[PDB]
């Protein structure tokens, strides 16, 4: 949500945002609609208040003038319900539209879709294997580390891990939570469902509605990221300046409808409906430099986890067309997946300024007593099973076993994932 | 799903079983419908046969005997139509009814509802405090260990744990996966959703259908127990005798609608819609002896876990009217919850003989080459957040902090859970 005041004052700024980000929104039609709502609230002021006057004149009016006043009162009331109900219809239309206005991207955002994305940096590289490398599904198949029968039970885009890899999954999630807690984020284990209001807050509703699974006969939705929950915790609360920046490391199961197919056909561990994710969430003050400092920390944290995971990665500046309506700036971190001879997203770091704060109503009292919308940022800390696709392929040994990175040997108990059966 | 052959020769056993388990099932109506379906199938046999063997006699028959055979063919033909309409209609409701027939309770199960549940033994005393104890909610409030704001994001029966208790919720799940792996159970991390067929396989559908959330616009339901996934894995597979017993320790998020109204203020970490559960599942060969061995193993595992967690517990033989339609035996394990002065269920061990194997179609090739239905059993290994409630109350220190059991100190990194504030 954008400040309707700034929207009215400098709509060309939002017009470029709608153009470069590709939002289907007619800014001129929204702006128009707003004028009508303004107009109709004023006209409704007139009738409900002339009605106030007629009703005030009624109690001691002579019988002649008293019924004239009832007559006038009725017509005016008619008018008022007509206007009232027109306003409500128009305002709902305005709000829905307002919910589609995107934040302007940062000045250096590449303009265009995913193909405009720009590699910032690359640390580490494709492993040079002494032998012919298997892909992660073939490592799993060979060591008996996943349960293919899960598709008959739950459907496709499901996985069930077994043996050492079951254990490894859990070790990586705890690892990421421990690493976030030593970086000063407050670890939180959270639910994977939220009411609608929390999805609206983040911006997942309306634009990414397609992607969320509703829990039927409830008013709950399962969340695709712990971010829907972390962002809505302080809605309607005004935070002390001294609380800022809030740094939450939230773990929750994530659920995605994944209404959108894998061109690299369908499966393995890359795109499943249910996965586990530790999220990095920050609420900071409404300054660009506070945002920039948080974005760089969010980024370095994710890089740091990849270095401890010993994975080759690169950072990518996400183009306007691809960052989504509420993003100021987005950088993805992609890790190399040998079997596809390409980098794959494992983390997206977004800075959304106050676009989510004005929707989720997140506010703080600045050093001068002024209440302000906060700025929010988020980045993945670690999501499984997807990084398992990359750990298996980058760390596979000759025999098909997989070495665990040094930092994860305390969490596993061992240096090598053994086969199951 | 019971063996219809036993259902027909021992109906009194099933009648005692329907009454003692308090199942709402008219047994005469079922056995009657079963006889109607058998006579119809026999009769259809008889029809299709005579319709074949007179159409043989017909074509070139002495002209007068030919029309009598034609006449008989018209009669037999319309009768087959009728027989099939009735059979299609009556088989359907008999299958729907068989899906409701309870397994006979083991002889030693108390007969009565929840009130007849007999305590078998108790291990460990109430903790003795140099101070008046706080309940687990006041311990979480005091220490800043949960996030009350989640109620507004997600509704009631939600928890969000913070700081050391978030980390302690993950550490306990890992400990239970490692305890199980070391006991020979194969660790698996699972989805929390399955198709309806997996629920019919365990007995959760139809009887408990209302305890289960459905994912809307999807043919998937969220599982309240990993047992639903684990049990549907080998469906339609004929397992080799040598694979047996299959000992699986699965972890999945568990979702429960909790449609059971309310009564006591079962607030805090005790009854939530979403929790984490590590599950013991055994699929064994079809002998009682096999089952009793497994049952005891499952119980000793949950006992050993609770010993490791340094918690006072008791075992409870569940009564016939409380164990549920599929159970042969159920023994609940209850831990002492100091603030309620009562024991609360943490684990529930069930032996179901072949009642789920016949529903999910789990079979094995026995040592003589006979394909038999397997027996299944299951028990909680460790579920969070309910155990955290007994853990905080039982291990609370004078200062409102909580000691970590020796067993869990390697998982925790510390001996005491520190406050967030
Ligand atoms: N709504 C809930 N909130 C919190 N924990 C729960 C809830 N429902 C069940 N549990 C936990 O999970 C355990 C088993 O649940 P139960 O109702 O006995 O179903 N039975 C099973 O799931 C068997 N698979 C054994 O695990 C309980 O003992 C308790 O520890
Ligand atoms: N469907 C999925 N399956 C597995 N991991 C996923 C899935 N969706 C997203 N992820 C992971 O979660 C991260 C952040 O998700 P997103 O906020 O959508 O970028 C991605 O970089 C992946 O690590």
């Amino acid at each position: 949500m954008v400040d309707l005041k700034r929207l009215r004052q400098e709509p060309e700024v939002f017009h470029r945002a709608i153009r470069e980000k590709g939002v289907a929104l007619d800014l001129e039609a929204l702006l128009a609609l707003d004028r009508e709502v303004q107009e109709l609230k004023k006209r409704l002021q007139e009738v409900q208040t002339e009605r106030n006057q007629v009703a005030k004149r009624v109690p001691k009016a002579p019988p002649e003038e008293k019924e004239a006043l009832i007559a006038r009162g009725k017509a005016l009331g008619e008018e008022a319900k007509r206007l009232e109900e027109a306003l409500r219809e128009k305002e709902a239309r305005l709000e829905a539209l307002l919910l589609q206005v995107p934040l302007p991207p940062w000045p250096g955002a590449p303009v265009g879709g995913e193909e405009a994305n720009r590699e910032i940096k690359r640390v580490g590289g494709p492993p040079e294997f002494s032998f012919p490398p298997l892909d992660h599904v073939a490592l799993m198949e060979k060591n008996g580390w996943w349960e293919p029968r899960i598709s008959q039970v739950s459907g496709s885009r499901s996985y069930a891990l077994k043996g050492d890899l079951a254990l490894y999954e859990l070790a990586l999630l705890r690892f990421a939570m421990d690493f976030m807690a030593r970086r000063g984020f407050l670890p939180m284990t959270l639910p994977s469902y939220a009411r609608e209001k929390a999805f609206l807050g983040t911006g997942h509703f309306p634009a990414y509605r397609d992607q969320v699974w509703a829990i039927a006969e409830t008013d709950l939705y399962l969340t695709g990221t712990a971010e829907v929950v972390l962002n809505a915790l302080h809605s309607g609360e005004i935070l002390p300046y001294e609380a800022l920046p809030l740094r939450y490391a939230g773990y929750a199961p994530a659920f995605r409808s994944e209404a959108g197919s894998f061109g690299k056909d369908v499966r393995g561990l890359m795109r499943v409906h249910q996965f586990h994710k530790v999220e990095q969430y920050v609420l900071t003050e409404a300054s660009l430099e506070a945002s920039d400092r948080a974005f760089q920390e969010l980024l370095e944290n994710a890089e740091e986890i990849l270095r401890l995971l010993e994975l080759p990665y690169r950072l990518v500046e996400v183009a306007t067309g691809d960052m989504g309506p509420g993003k100021w700036r987005q950088v993805d971190i992609e890790v190399y997946l040998p079997s596809e001879g390409r980098y794959r997203e494992t983390h997206s770091c977004s800075a959304l300024l106050d676009w989510q704060a004005r929707r989720a109503n997140l506010r703080y009292r600045d050093p001068e007593g002024r209440v302000r919308y906060a700025y929010t940022l988020n980045n993945t800390a670690l999501a499984t099973p997807r990084i398992l696709a990359m750990l298996l392929e980058n760390h596979q040994l000759q025999d098909g076993r997989v070495r665990v990175p040094q930092a994860l040997i305390p969490y596993m108990g061992k240096e090598v994932l053994e086969p199951c059966g």
